């Protein structure tokens, strides 16, 4: 049930001048969409949406975590908190700090909760609980993002993400009222207007989180999807380029998620 119909991603790929990956899910009857899926690309910001789910993990042994209030100080406001900036002198709590790091790519939301988590080897065993063998955080904000050609740190591949995306928000890796609720982050994300969801019918559900390194045409999303009257459907697209100026491109993320679905069968 692998690419039953193809589609011109090569193309697309080379019009970009670099490689995109894909691995698009249908819960119904199984099938998927398939290119470059095994590959490693550069997670970027997209680790957020894997960090909330591991707070939301925690918290099923910890009533009291979400709501534990949380205060930092002005060094913790790296470049782009657009949140997090607001209530420096207030704090925030843990579910407000990893709704802020799903929804608006919050960079200092993120790196408390990296912390609360014993940082990015935390954040690996955690994916390793849920069965993924391939993800790897290994370093702390900012220089994760470096995007380095063949440089394995910091990367997934676009199978893994869906495979474990499908896991938290539909499977059973998460207890059902922790699962709605990051479903419900997902949903309420702000960043992906112009990626998986310019591909979606507006009259569909749909959650995601996006990753943007800077560099190297590396940039990336996730989403679950509802279309009414079918299964879901879950997908990846990531994007990488050879040389560090190249430009990411959000257009390509795109027409890679529409071809995707067309390559499954969904009539969007
Ligand atoms: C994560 O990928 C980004 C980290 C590295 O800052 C973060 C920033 C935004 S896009 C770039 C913001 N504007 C000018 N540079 C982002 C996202 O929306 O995915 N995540």
């Amino acid at each position: 049930l692998t690419n039953l119909v193809a589609e011109p991603f090569a193309k697309l790929e080379q019009d970009f001048g670099g490689s995109i990956g894909v691995y698009a899910m249908d819960t119904g009857s199984g099938a998927t969409v398939s290119y470059r899926a095994e590959e490693r690309f550069p997670l970027c910001s997209s680790f957020k949406g894997f960090l909330a789910a591991a707070v939301l993990a925690r918290s099923q042994q910890q009533a009291g975590l979400l709501d534990t209030p949380i205060r930092y100080g002005k060094n913790a406001l790296v470049p782009w908190s657009p949140i997090s900036e607001k209530y420096l002198t207030t704090g925030m709590t843990v579910a407000e700090l990893s709704a802020a790091a799903v929804q608006y790519s919050d960079n200092a939301a993120a790196n408390l909760l990296l912390k609360e988590l014993g940082g990015p080897a935390g954040l690996t065993a955690f994916m390793r609980s849920i069965g993924d063998t391939t993800f790897r955080l290994d370093r702390w904000q900012l220089e994760l993002n470096s995007a380095i050609p063949g440089d394995a740190r910091d990367t997934s591949s676009p199978r893994a993400v869906t495979e474990s995306l499908q896991k938290l928000t539909l499977g059973s890796a998460l207890a059902a009222p922790q699962r709605q609720q990051f479903v419900d982050w997902l949903k309420g994300n702000t960043t992906g207007n112009h990626r998986i969801r310019a591909a979606v019918p507006a009259d569909w559900a749909v959650g995601d989180k996006t990753g943007t390194c800077g560099v190297y045409g590396t940039a990336n999303d996730y989403a679950v999807v509802w279309p009414t009257g079918r299964a879901p459907i879950v997908l990846a697209v990531y994007t990488r380029a050879p040389n560090k100026d190249d430009k990411h491109s959000e257009a390509v993320i795109a027409a890679a998620a529409r071809l995707a679905l067309e390559g499954l069968g969904v009539n969007g």
